Parts: C-alpha cells; structure tokens; sequence
C-alpha cells in the first residue's frame, strides 16, 4: 500500500480526510480503504491491526474501547510509511482526555483543543452542502453542538435530506449526495453566527477571546446553568451586559438560596448557598483564572464579600472531597494537612472524607498559602473588584 | 491601629513593604511594628494573632510551620481593615505553592510568579544599594539565586559590608547602613545583567521568551545538567545556539549511555538511556509544551526516534511510577488502563507500583490516546522537527 496525500486542510476532520485518501488513491470507497489498511498493518505485523477499525463511524480514538493507544500507534506507522509524503493525521484524530469540565462531564480533545463530550455528536453528524462542494472536504467543528450555524456561509447546517434520510457525510461520502434518493443535499440568526464565527476561533463581540478549549467550556457551562439545549441568543445577550449580569446571576442565587434555608445557619453548606454556581465552575476544563472567567469572577466576588455578616461566606461548610476540587489536591493531601496543624476542622475530635468538617474560609486561605499555582491564583483576579 | 499606605511598587518584597510601613506610620523599627501588629490581630480577636511573626526574617506564609492559611488570612485583614486605603499585601508575600519542579524540587509563588525552591535563598538576602537609595524600597528578586546582578543598574548585589559583617536589609534596614560598622553600604560580565534582566521580566537574547515560571524553571534546569552553582556563561552559551546545542546534548546522553550499557538491550530501562535529561525535565514547572521548551524538544526526538533501531527507544522499560509522572496521573488510573485491555504488561503473568512492566512506546501512545491536554500535547511540538 502506497497513497498520495490528498491537499492538507488544518480543520478537516479525521473522517473527511480517510475519505479524501480512498477516493484519490482508487479506491471504491473509504469502507475499502479502511479494509485494505487493515490488512496492510497485517502485512507488517503491526501490533494493533486487529483493533483497526472498518467502520467509518468509528475511526477516532475516542470510539476505541480498549484499543485507543493500538489506535494512535497505527496512525503514527501509518503517517510515517505509507504516504509518499507524510500527512498530519494524528493532528485531526478526536482522543479522549482526561480533563473534565464541571462538574463531572468528560472530555476529549483534536490538536490542542479540549471539548466537553456533552458536546460531542453520538448519532446522525450534520454538514453545510456550500463547504462540501466548494472545499471538497468536512470539517471537524460539524462534529461539536453549539456550532449551528456554518461561520463562513452564515447558514444552518443541515441534517436530513428533503426526502427524510439523514445526510451523515461519514457515511453517504463528501459529494452531498443522499443515498437514498440520489438528489444533491441542499439548503438565520446572526447569535448563532456569532457563536459558529467565535467557536471556530474568531473574534466575536461580545463575546470573550479565551482558547478555544474554555469557548466550548462556556457553551457547556451555559448549558447547565439553563439545564437545556444551549441558548446562543441568551447566551449573546448574556456577554453583551458582562460582567454585570453575572454578578446578577450571583447575587440572585446566594439571596433565593438563604432564604429557602430551612436549616440553621451554622449549619449551612456551601453547596447549600452556592451549589450549583460553585461547584459548577470549577473546571472549564481547568482553573487558569485568565482563561476561566467564571471561577475568577466568583472567586473574587467570594474573597471580597468573606467576612460579611459576620462570615456568612467564610463559614460555609465544605467536605474533604470539596476541598480537593477545590483545591486541585489528593484526597491523602487533605489527611496530612489535618493531621497536622494546618487544616483545623471545625468538630474537634480524635477523616470521613464526606463529612462537612472545613469552612470555606479556612479553605480559601489554604488555598493562597499552599496551593496557588502559575495560572490558578489570586493575582488573576484582584483586578474584577 | 491605623496606618497609612506606602507609595505601592509592584516589584517591593514583603519584608520591604512592612519596614516601610514601620518607618513611616512612627513605629521604630519593623520589629516593634510587627509586635503591635501581633497585638492589633489579638484585640481584635482575629483567629491566627498567635502565630503572627515577630520575626521579620519570618514574615512570608513559607516561612510559617503550620499556620500557614491563618497567616494569609491575618495579611487578608490587615489589607482590609488597618489602612486608610487598602494596599496589596497578599500580592508581596511568598507562599508555599504544591507545585515542584523536575525531578523532586518544591516551589514557592508570589503573585503568578512560581519559583523553585532551590532557589529561594535561606541564609542573608544581598540588595543592590543603588536601588535602596535611589528607590527606598527592596525588591524581591533579590531573594532568589540566578538574580545576581541588578538588571537596572548593571551590577553585582552585595552580600556583605567591607567590614565583614554581612548586610541582610531586611534585619539592618532600608537605608543601606551596615549595623555593625555604622557605614554605609557601598559598591561587570554581561551575561549576568543578560540573565537578571531576563529573570526580571524583560527580553534579553539569547534567552527564550518563556512565562517567568518556566524562566526561573530553566535557571533549575541547567543547575541540574551541571549538577553546581547556576553557571550564567555556560546558560547563554547554551541558547544562543539553541536549539542544536539541546540536540547535541540529548545525542551525547544516548550515545555514552549505550554505550556503557552493561545489560541486555532488552532490559534497558528509559531511566538507563535518559535518565537524568527525561526526568529532569517532565514539571519546570509544569508540561505546557508552549512554555517547557526541553521536554517538547526531548518528545518531539522520541517520537519521531521512535521505532528506529527495532524499537530501541519504544521497548525502554518503565514502571508504573514513571508512568504517572510522564502521563499526570495517578497510580489508581494506571491500575484501571492495565486491569482492563488499555496499559498492556510486557510480562503477562496475573500492580507492582515500581516493577517495569511497561514499554515506553506504549506509554507514549496512552498519552496521546488517552491524556494530552489542551496544554501538554503533540501539536505542541511538531514545529520542532
Ligand atoms: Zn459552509
Ligand atoms: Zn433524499
Ligand atoms: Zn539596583
Ligand atoms: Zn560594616
């Protein structure tokens, strides 16, 4: 098996690209060509051949269940032999990582680019038909919720055909030709081409110029604070009056959540006040406090607002599993640090790492003294108040 | 206890700010200040009055044993509550940070700015004169090895007094007068004023143009290659012939270690080719491949060394210790990526935390299968082939 490169596009997706190199190298289909591929790391005794998928659908390292490293070792080998001239193809693979965005959605990452897999299509996988026929390949934003809209036709993009059979490009090839009915594919809110302009990378008043990994960090995080399909048009609005309209956003939920209280107020968690908002926040997918401005905004807005009401804030109840997400420690980081003396809990007997044992406040300073980092730290967001 | 602020400077060390404070709020000196301020702390009743240092040698969070969060929260009420208007104290002082750099150094951070503590000095701090005459205030990089020269006035610090008695302005004061003789204190290789001028901030070729984490990381970093005193020629040397002058150095390593290899090429560990460099290198601070230029450069030779010579650097054995550190991860999730058909052993027999069931190729393509990040990544560093 030798292959000519097909012309490299840094955005096309993993699919597109397999698709490309079967239809200029002769072969019938990219099915065939996976096939083929199977066989020739076969041929060369490459460990891993038997995991090589044959499946379009199911090409990425993220669709490996427990052969996603045998997947990353065949494209390398793959790369670096059997093209006349390399190709970047680990670069458009979809992997899964082990970051996470908060609180406790997974994550995958193409490139340097991390998305929440809340984002990530499990089925029919939509396409603009003007890209198709005009670029000759897909590209990998399609594969991601939030981006509706193609950013560079300023149109919908579409699912299913007007017969009714869905159009996957993975499957029924980059000619925009509907299996079924054998008719081309063909076809505006500017909030929605404003969110497709910014996910794509571009400037996009008002929205924030963050790396792109906490772009879709705030798609997913707008996602939960409204516990729906992601709103662009509420989301745009949102920006548009930021950072003031999360202060609102705050300071609404800290005066519903205080006055639903049915407990006492010593006995207030800070899950109990600011649940959702905190813990929600934590991970976009990490703490850097220039990138996630929703954890700087809070932070700050908690350290300024500390010791009022004769610490209210400061004496919300935390656990060790909160601390350590919290924090960005182990769970045996918090044992020694109250086995010593410098974690005091607030029950003084002689760890159930679930027990409300810690006050916010004493956690807070725990983090300044011990645990800020070059990204996660406080001089990130002294300048919010 | 009421105070007015000193004129702000962004660059002063906590120990200046407080002498400063002292001397012009009518306290004596810093000592009898810092004892008032232990008492305002107590009649406030402000949890952590007993810990507040009277030292001014022990004035930083890093410098506390195991109060370190009352300390931070003491700075916290001071800023808020004691002057007329609110000056940045927190933003002075030296925490303790959980970050470490290469292989088992810890560090400290002031601000954004992370440290090694290797190089955080512990005896008497030097001071450059001109500065503390001209200005009024000490700086901190003077408490850090490396900052040997004064970037803005192109000389060396001094340590000690022509009489003999070393000069620490922290114990004898601001105004540069040697407590002992009752003088003042009284004062050129270019590549010194290159690496301090560096160290502080600002371009200096050949040097790269790091975050100043990573800065002070590779001042770390080339001690460690020598194994002495941070040698600043030898370090300028070294980038302007960047970035052969790495290429050379990793060569030779795996050259003379081959070569006195007296086991069997099969059982050739990673840490018996590369120790010292690979090791060396993984956290300084940490493995944004954007800004820790040696490990991209040493990933960017393995990968593409990979399955030369029938595998020698892919078959080098690992342990399940290594393989955290290299993948940021714990020994838990490697336990899982082996149990099930991810992490494949070499000996299959049915965790050895330290034994060397793993091969370095598989390790490598776990990573990129399983655990880039949006920081630490392969497209990090394919510009550097
Ligand atoms: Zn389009
Ligand atoms: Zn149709
Ligand atoms: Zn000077
Ligand atoms: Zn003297």
């Amino acid at each position: 098996m030798f292959l000519q490169r097909p012309k490299p596009y840094s955005d096309e997706s993993l699919e597109s690209f397999f698709i490309r190199v079967a239809n200029k190298n002769g072969y019938g289909d990219v099915h065939r060509f996976l096939e083929a591929t199977k066989r020739f790391l076969q041929d060369i005794d490459h460990n891993g051949y038997q995991t090589f998928p044959t499946d379009i659908t199911r090409i990425n390292p993220y669709s490996a269940k427990n052969s996603s490293s045998a997947r990353t070792a065949s494209f390398l080998k793959l790369a670096q032999l059997t093209f006349n001239e390399p190709p970047e193809l680990l670069g458009l693979a979809i992997n899964r990582t082990n970051m996470k965005y908060s609180p406790s959605t997974s994550a995958v990452v193409r490139g340097a680019e991390v998305f929440p897999r809340s984002l990530l299509r499990t089925h029919s996988i939509p396409c603009c038909p003007l890209c198709l026929r005009e670029n000759g390949y897909a590209s990998y934003l399609w594969h991601f919720q939030g981006y509706e809209y193609c950013h560079s036709h300023n149109v919908p993009l579409i699912t299913t055909c007007s017969c009714g059979k869905e159009f996957d490009y993975r499957v029924s090839g980059l000619k925009g030709i509907c299996c079924k009915c054998k008719e081309p594919i063909t076809l505006g809110h500017e909030a929605a081409c404003t969110v497709s302009n910014w996910l794509a990378g571009h400037e996009s008043k008002p929205l924030p110029n963050l790396p792109k990994s906490y772009r879709w960090g705030l798609v997913h995080w707008w996602m939960g604070i409204k516990d729906s399909e992601f709103d662009h048009f509420s989301f745009v609005q949102f920006f548009s009056n930021w950072p003031r309209s999360f202060h609102s956003i705050i300071e609404d939920e800290v005066e519903f959540n205080l006055e639903h209280a049915v407990v006492s107020t010593s006995e207030l968690r800070l899950k109990d006040l600011l649940g959702r908002l905190f813990f929600g926040s934590i991970r976009l997918p990490e703490r850097n406090l220039q990138h996630n401005i929703i954890l700087g905004e809070l932070l700050c807005y908690l350290e300024n607002r500390l010791w009022q009401d004769k610490g209210l804030i400061a004496n919300l109840k935390m656990n060790a599993l909160e601390a350590t997400v919290m924090l960005n420690c182990s769970l045996d980081q918090i044992a020694s640090m109250v086995e010593q003396r410098i974690l005091k809990p607030n029950r003084k007997s002689k760890l159930d790492v679930t027990d409300y044992l810690f006050h916010f406040g004493d956690i807070f300073c725990l983090w300044l003294a011990e645990f800020q980092s070059d990204e996660f730290n406080r001089s990130f967001y002294v300048s919010r108040w």
